RNA sequence: UCCUUGUCGGGUAAGUUCCGACCUGCACGAAUGGCGUAAUGAUGGCCAGGCUGUCUCCACCCGAGACUCAGUGAAAUUGAAC
């Protein structure tokens, strides 16, 4: 019934402008058996994203995902060619921004993994039916790229 | 194999060419030889310093033609032409 609501962290490239919903078809890959791309003829699927402040090439912003499908939120965030930072598999080729400093680099290059984390879950007790809220700490990878990408768009934009 | 010439740096105010690198890269490929290689090359491509009419923008001058006179004297083409 799409009761439990999901949130997610996540970070992409590009100067986003508003948020708003994806709803596109997805199934199997023509080709690669480890990609799960965009198909018309797919199985249908609903994503919502926000934003909650941008950066120089780069964003942080919060979503909700309802199917917990098998890598749904990283197409549906590409399928608008905005693919999330540090993603091997279905992020785009590596593009840092014009007048990066080293230390920037290296924090991409250091931020190997795929950009993503879930802060918020909000479940219903089985025998009491009263609502449970709790929140994730954002992890020591998160905060640091944050923080890079925070001095360096007050430096150079600035 | 593609997308945002791939995009960051040098080179430039601005670089579809050049240089070591991120990756989603592995085909070639190890005597139909592979990697590096000092020196060498009227060898491919790029950059820098001096230099200049290459150029903005050409101007003048020196000589040989082009022009007139005297002599000799072709050419390809041509159905006919007011």
């Amino acid at each position: 019934r799409r009761e439990i609501t999901r949130e997610y962290e996540a970070v992409a490239i590009g100067h986003m402008t508003a948020g708003g919903t994806v709803d596109e078809p997805i199934s199997r890959h023509p080709t690669k058996r480890t990609h799960m791309a965009v198909h018309p003829m797919g199985k249908p699927a609903v994503t919502h994203y926000r934003i909650m402040e941008h950066f120089r090439v780069h964003t942080r912003l919060r979503l909700r995902l309802e199917t917990g499908r098998t890598h749904q939120i990283r197409v549906h965030m590409a399928h608008i060619t905005h693919p999330l930072v540090g993603d091997p598999v279905y992020g785009g080729r590596p593009r840092p921004p014009k007048g990066a400093s080293e230390a920037f680099i290296s924090t991409l290059r250091k931020f190997d993994r795929q950009a993503l984390h879930a802060t918020m879950l909000r479940l219903y007790h089985p025998i009491s039916g009263i609502e449970m809220e709790w929140h994730a700490p954002i992890p020591q990878d998160m905060v640091e790229l944050i923080e890079v990408m925070r001095a360096d768009f007050e430096e150079h934009k600035d």
